[PDB]
């Protein structure tokens, strides 16, 4: 009982693209970007696809950075989410109805901002370090429990 999702992080040498998500689950939070995988699709494609509809951007470049999965008290079904991170994008951020993207510099990470998992895996990302994370929460703001460790394949 998982179900796939992508998330993308555009991280450059001295800034990363986030988005402020405007409605339903994790509304007021800065965002990778992000989705369900659909039927048919490979998870990178799906991850393209996502980046493109949540921020506006055209990847030229992917790599697998991690995989979590996140587990809501209540709720059935684990999500799987297979993290991507690239350099290389073409277009310009587009500010949509559901996501304001906006570039932060490195020290800047706007965390408490952000969902709390972040501050756990963001120092490895940043580094160039892969990962496996599981993240158990209760709500939106608590995390009970979880694991971490670094990897050399996601
Ligand atoms: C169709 C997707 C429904 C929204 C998922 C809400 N659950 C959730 C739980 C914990 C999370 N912790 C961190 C982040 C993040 O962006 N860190 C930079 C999350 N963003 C995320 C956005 C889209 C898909 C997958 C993850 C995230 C999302």
């Amino acid at each position: 009982a998982s179900r796939l999702y992508t998330l993308v992080l555009v991280l450059q040498p001295q800034r990363v693209l986030l988005g402020m998500k405007k409605r339903g689950f994790g509304a007021g939070r800065w965002n990778g970007f992000g989705g369900k995988v659909q039927e048919g699709e490979t998870i990178e494609d799906g991850a393209r696809r996502e980046l493109q509809e949540e921020s506006g951007l055209t990847v030229d470049a992917l790599h697998k950075v991690g995989q979590i999965v996140f587990e809501f008290v209540g709720e059935p079904e684990l999500m799987d989410v297979h993290v991507f991170c690239t350099d290389s994008i073409q277009g310009t951020p587009v500010e949509s109805d559901e996501m304001r993207p906006c570039w932060f510099q490195l020290d800047q990470i706007p965390f408490k901002d952000m969902w709390p998992d972040d501050s756990y895996w963001f120092p490895l990302l940043l580094q160039k370090k892969k990962f496996h994370g599981y993240f158990k929460f209760q709500g939106q703001d608590t995390i009970l429990d979880y694991t971490l460790r670094e990897v050399d394949t996601v």
